[PDB]
């Protein structure tokens, strides 16, 4: 069983197109061990993937796949933030096509009212645990049709005491649903969170590390820029080099036009028409190099990339997920380089303790 | 996907004969969700199950199915005692058929010499953990062909220190082996120990509360006899009725035979020369309805039954899981009625204590 298609899945036609459109060309080691299974519809599930490997897709192609658009609402999606759970809105918004489906994001801060008529028609609610509690106590939300519980970022949501609140949305709820669990690490708590609730689950773990082989060039501050010069060498490069600034960004981009490549800038002030046709000239390839700042780097992207390199290594271990997470295909191998000091050494030891990596070294 | 006879396995036919031979007709639910999945050679599994369901079968089977006769050691079954090694090692035994596996046991008291030329030639070793692992740091005993790990009764070993020991032993052992590990309950330790050693795991509970389904009668003293004829009710009735002592088996079987039925007595003053012809005449249906003490309810049975009932609530815990423990059946229900008056309601609420049990009521 080692599917390496979307095709080759029980996936529709309507969303087959979408996939193969928003960029997913290739799937990747958790959309391959779960989409399948999702599908299946056979067990429970608990998957164990880092932040930056399509997990977000894994769950949203088969929920728009396995959701009547006629129904009320079947289903819902625990997130620890609000920043995620949008995410995880847009990612389903971009995937559905030609099928009507409802998304009601639910979290604090907004009117309850507004939120009401949202899930009047509503189909698929995602958002933050503390409120989709509440929420279903003031009668407002009908956990009677929801055939699809998925906590997405479980042990994120236990490290903010949402447990508790967890545990009493999956209560509330009917014993013939389907659970899906996704947490990057499995803590005393989440594992008998599944014994618990989840009950016959197939228990999944995916090798990012084993999936995008990641190396690092350590050299002087000055020498910085040669470095990214001897790493891009040929002009036949093709990828996405990652900054820390806007400034660097436009900066790189023009010095690299200049001394023959095809670069260009991507960051935040830049608007979202002005966002979108770079990443086009990209995608296409009019653009070989795109230089950009973890601002484009979480909500967008159109296509899949050789390699990845950061110029700058960030201090966060979960930006670093973010972008090294455009280069894992599906059977074949990944790529990303960084750009490090002497100084930043600490900090990598941090980001492969942290994310459990290992990269090694280049020179 | 689900099955409901031995034969629609990827079963041998040397083996579907000794197993149709013993006495397996019918499967039960663990032997049906992991005799699949481990034949199926897919994933580790973490089985719950109660000890009295079929669990030995459920591993001993495939295993007889997949280990090679002509290699070394390709198996190691570690078990809490030596009672349930020799056990294990017996039942195996009695399946293997016209299939030349050598199973050495391997366990304390015993001198080392002889366990050394007993897994010369041996296929399978089933011993206890502590042994095992001194034969493996001695260098003894050779983990290099090992091919599946099977870990009976973890709980067990776990409660008797036996963890850091199966820890070492899973340690030194190719990590291309196969894990399934067998625990009644699933403490935070065993959870713990499939993350650690067994990876991408499916987890399988074979939940009795929903096979077989309990209930019992709260009665006077006076009126229990007659609570066992409203149960008897149809003269259509066959199975088994268990009691306290050897008088009462015979009072009671007597006591039907004077309403009619067509009923005997077994127990333990009874020689198995005699126990037999009992049995014999009640498989044979020479009798419709066996009364017996525990005594034969460890020892014997030749054959499945529609229901059990307990005329009174036995003293061990233990020996209501291994009396209702036959009317378990392969994907088709069964039931256990218990006869209990009202003193004997505190018996009861022992005996779910000890087994997260729910028995409900018949009035």
């Amino acid at each position: 069983v080692e599917y390496m298609n979307f095709n080759e899945l029980n996936l529709s036609d309507n969303i087959l197109n979408a996939i193969r459109n928003k960029g997913f060309e290739k799937p990747t080691d958790i959309q391959m061990k779960v989409i399948p299974l999702f599908l299946n519809d056979e067990y429970n599930i608990v998957a164990q993937a880092r932040t930056g490997s399509g997990k977000t897709a894994s769950f949203a192609i088969p929920l728009i796949e396995l959701v009547n658009e006629n129904n009320g609402i079947e289903a819902i999606i625990l997130t620890p933030t609000r920043e995620l759970a949008i995410q995880v809105a847009d990612e389903i918004e971009s995937l559905k096509g030609n099928k009507n489906l409802k998304i009601a994001k639910i979290y604090g801060g907004k009117a309850i009212y507004p939120q009401i008529k949202a899930l009047k028609n509503a189909n698929i609610v995602v958002g933050t645990p503390g409120r989709i509690l509440d929420h279903i106590n003031r009668g407002t939300l009908n956990l009677k049709n929801v055939k699809y519980f998925i906590l997405d970022e479980a042990d994120e949501m236990l490290n903010m005491g949402f447990i508790k609140d967890v545990e009493k949305i999956l209560n509330a709820c009917n014993k013939d649903k389907r659970i899906l669990l996704f947490s990057a690490t499995m803590p005393r708590e989440i594992l008998n969170l599944a014994k618990k609730y989840m009950g016959d689950y197939s228990f999944i773990k995916a090798k990012i590390n084993a999936n995008i082989e990641q190396s690092y060039v350590e050299v002087n501050e000055n020498e910085r820029f040669e470095a990214l010069c001897r790493l891009l060498k040929n002009k036949e490069f093709y990828g996405l080099v990652f900054c820390k600034t806007k400034r660097d960004t436009k900066e790189l981009a023009s010095m690299l036009r200049d001394i023959g490549f095809k670069a260009g800038a991507i960051h935040g002030d830049l608007s979202q028409s002005q966002r979108e046709k770079v990443i086009r000239l990209f995608k296409q390839k009019k653009i070989r190099i795109l230089i950009a700042t973890d601002v484009m780097s979480r909500g967008i992207d159109v296509n899949d990339l050789n390699c990845v390199i950061n110029y700058h290594l960030p201090q966060n271990p979960e930006s670093y997920m973010h972008r090294i997470g455009r280069t894992g295909r599906a059977g074949k191998k990944g790529k990303a380089i960084s750009i490090i000091n002497r100084r930043e050494y600490k900090k990598l030891r941090y980001i492969e303790r942290a994310m459990k990596l290992k990269i090694k070294k280049l020179k």
